[PDB]
């Protein structure tokens, strides 16, 4: 998965 904020 992405990171997020």
């Amino acid at each position: 998965s992405t990171t997020a904020v």
